[PDB]
């Protein structure tokens, strides 16, 4: 599994976590989350009602004892050994299709990069990513020719994915806005913000609106949430999420969030779920980002942070979060915040790990908490 991570990043992890822990993290990082979480949209439905609805579809949701809005599914797999060499013709899926197949998705024709020419419908085939990673085994539903030419349709019915997560996008319950897929650390993030109906609230990197709509339901569609993103398409997707979830609480604004103080707003609560190297996301088939990205991105996040601090009322609260493992983007950038008049505060929910040489910030690790790698800092602005 180590091959999935560039050598200098591996040295970095060993340095930052210790050889043993670093190895446990990387190994788990290559696998999908063991507990696949969704958020109950309490704007439309209760947890127990939704559970009943999901059981109807043959799904087995489990309750979180920490998040009354939390449900999760237990991951299946691995369904074959890491060294398994099936005696089967190969279908090569592109980088994106391979990752979804890795978690139980079917392989559709546009996802097919190339294939063995002997393949006919009904043949058993193995599916590999462009680097030879075996991600699944299944039955071809197209001949070789149609597979490499079709613009739509089923190419391989994946009957033996390496891992299996439930597909929730096609459920009636999803179309009716009953839930929103979202990791446990992400849900904790919104709770720890403790949004109030009175608070002036800003999500300055909000699309596609996962944490924003979570705040919305905690506010019970009262108050107002200002949600900022630079991307119009991602804001376009966020508009759809809002409508589906029945969120009436949110004001969208397109802009570079680093220029946030250009508004005349002094917020009481700011969520900064900052763009990051995403070193913690799962599954991690191949890590492309490395040390140069950590420094550049960390420096890039500071602009957001500074913008937020200047836009906070004194006594105001900032919650900073990333889906990355690096020190620089996390604890290092919090030290930055501490030098700029911010004070660390106890978070209301703490089920993860302590930070690196740092007490009140919260980390999540895939090997310890069955989640993506994650980081949460909650700060109070004591002075300007
Ligand atoms: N300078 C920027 N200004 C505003 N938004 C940005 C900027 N750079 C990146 N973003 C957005 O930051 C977001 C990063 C997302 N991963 C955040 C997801 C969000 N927290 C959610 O709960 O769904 C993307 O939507 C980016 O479009």
């Amino acid at each position: 599994y180590l091959e999935a991570f560039p050598k200098e990043l591996r040295e970095y992890y060993k340095n930052l976590f210790g050889k043993e822990e670093a190895n446990k993290i990387m190994k788990k990082l290559r696998e999908p989350v063991e507990h696949y979480y969704i958020r109950v949209n309490t704007l439309k439905i209760s947890r127990e009602k939704l559970i009943g609805e999901l059981k109807k579809e043959g799904l087995k949701p489990l309750r979180s004892p920490y998040l009354p809005e939390g449900l999760y599914f237990v991951r299946e797999g691995p369904n074959f050994s890491d060294d398994f060499e099936p005696k089967l013709p190969v279908v090569v899926a592109n980088k994106y299709a391979a990752e979804s197949v890795y978690q139980g998705a079917m392989l559709y024709a546009p996802g097919v990069l190339k294939a063995d020419k002997n393949i006919k419908e009904g043949d058993e085939v193995q599916i590999r990513d462009p680097k030879g990673l075996l991600v699944g085994i299944g039955i071809a539903r197209m001949d070789y020719k149609e597979m490499t030419e079709a613009t739509r349709g089923l190419a391989v019915e994946v009957t033996l994915p390496k891992f299996k997560l439930p597909s929730l996008s096609e459920l009636k319950a999803f179309e009716k806005g009953y839930f929103y897929p979202q990791g446990l650390p992400s849900m904790v993030t919104a709770r720890v913000l403790e949004p109030k109906e009175d608070d002036v609230i800003i999500d300055m990197a909000a699309a596609p609106g996962g944490k924003t709509t979570h705040i919305a339901q905690l506010l019970e569609n009262k108050g107002e949430i200002i949600a900022i993103d630079k991307s119009k398409n991602r804001l376009r997707k966020m508009e759809e999420n809002i409508k589906r979830l029945g969120v009436k609480n949110v004001k969208l604004v397109q802009m570079d969030a680093r220029k946030l103080p250009d508004l005349g707003i002094k917020a009481d609560k700011i969520l900064l779920d900052a763009p990051c190297t995403a070193l913690g996301v799962r599954p991690k088939l191949w890590e492309e980002r490395t040390l140069k990205h950590i420094e550049a991105t960390a420096r890039y996040q500071r602009a957001f942070i500074w913008a937020a601090i200047k836009s906070l009322r004194r006594g105001g609260v900032l919650v900073y979060s990333t889906c990355t493992l690096s020190y620089e983007e996390n604890e290092g950038n919090v030290k930055f915040m501490i030098r700029k008049g911010m004070k660390l505060e106890e978070q209301s929910i703490f089920i993860g790990s302590p930070g690196i040489g740092m007490n009140k910030v919260q980390r999540f690790y895939p090997h310890k908490h069955l989640t993506q790698g994650f980081f949460i800092a909650k700060l109070r602005k004591v002075k300007d």
